[PDB]
C-alpha cells in the first residue's frame, strides 16, 4: 500500500526532513525532492557519497553540523543552487577543495566554525579567500546568527583562517 517519500528513520513536515539526533552513520536513502530543508544534524556521517545532494535541488537549508566529515567531495554541493543556509560546524574538515562552493551562489549564512581547518597545509587557500571575499554571509551561532568572518579558525593555533598568508602554508605539509 502506499506510503509517504520520507526516510523510514527520519521524521517529515511538509516543508523540513528531520534527520537529526539519531545517530545516523551514513546518509539515508530516499529524502524527497520537494523539501526545502533537511536536517543532518548531530550524527555520526562519517562521509557524502558523490551524488548523495544531486536530486535535491529545492534544497534552501542544510544542516550538516556535529557529524565526523573529514572531507567534502569537490562537487557535492554543485546542484544546490537555491540554498541559503549551510551548517558544517563542529566536524572534523581539514579543508575545502577549490571550486566547492562555486554554484552556491544563493547563501546568505554558512557556519564553519569548530573545524580543524590546517591552515599549514596550502589547500587552505582556497577557503581562505573565499571567506575573505564572503564576509558577510560567515556566521557563528551565539542565541541567533552572527556575522564572523573570524569565526573559521586553524587548528590549534585558532588564528582566523581568512588572515592566513600562502607564504605560511606548504603543498608538501598535506
Amino acid at each position: 500500500h502506499h506510503s509517504a517519500g520520507c526516510p523510514s528513520q527520519c521524521s517529515c513536515d511538509q516543508t523540513l526532513v528531520n534527520c537529526q539526533n539519531i545517530r545516523l552513520a551514513s546518509v539515508p536513502a530516499g529524502i524527497p525532492t520537494d523539501k526545502q530543508r533537511l536536517w543532518l544534524n548531530n550524527n555520526q556521517i562519517t562521509k557524502l557519497e558523490p551524488g548523495v545532494f544531486d536530486h535535491l535541488v529545492n534544497l534552501q537549508q542544510l544542516y550538516f553540523n556535529s557529524n565526523k566529515l573529514t572531507a567534502i567531495p569537490t562537487g557535492v554541493f554543485d546542484k544546490l543552487t537555491q540554498l541559503t543556509q549551510l551548517d558544517l560546524n563542529d566536524n572534523h574538515l581539514k579543508s575545502i577543495p577549490r571550486g566547492a562552493f562555486d554554484n552556491l551562489k544563493s547563501l546568505t549564512h554558512i557556519y564553519l566554525y569548530n573545524n580543524p581547518w590546517d591552515c599549514e597545509c596550502r589547500d587552505i587557500m582556497y577557503l581562505r579567500n573565499w571567506v575573505a571575499d564572503h564576509t558577510s554571509i560567515v556566521m557563528r551561532w551565539d542565541g541567533k546568527a552572527v556575522n564572523d568572518p573570524d569565526s573559521a579558525k586553524c587548528a590549534g593555533t585558532n588564528t582566523p583562517v581568512r588572515a592566513v598568508t600562502e607564504a605560511s602554508t606548504s603543498p608538501s605539509k598535506c
